[PDB]
């Protein structure tokens, strides 16, 4: 989702794939990748489309770890996991 995210504030800016990757400093077949969600979001990438596109690094890398929260909670066996217990 955040390549979504990112592509919807290129399009309002009209700025294509390429500036954008130029901007960010960064190979167009890596921008696509983060694009396309091909490619995680990491801290530098985060911290770069601060810079270059806007608001905060936490802000890019929440959009992240929202959809990987989301997809990884239904796979993990929660049910059968306790709280732990003072000793
Ligand atoms: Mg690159």
């Amino acid at each position: 989702r955040p390549g979504d995210i990112i592509q919807e504030s290129l399009d309002e800016l009209n700025v294509s794939l390429r500036e954008f990757a130029r901007a960010m400093e960064i190979a167009p077949s890596t921008a696509s990748r983060l694009l396309t969600g091909k490619a995680a979001l990491t801290p530098e990438m985060a911290i770069k489309l601060s810079v270059v596109i806007g608001s905060s690094p936490q802000m890019w890398l929440n959009l992240q770890n929202a959809w990987s929260l989301a997809e990884a909670e239904k796979t993990v066996d929660v049910s059968r996991l306790r709280r732990l217990v003072t000793q």
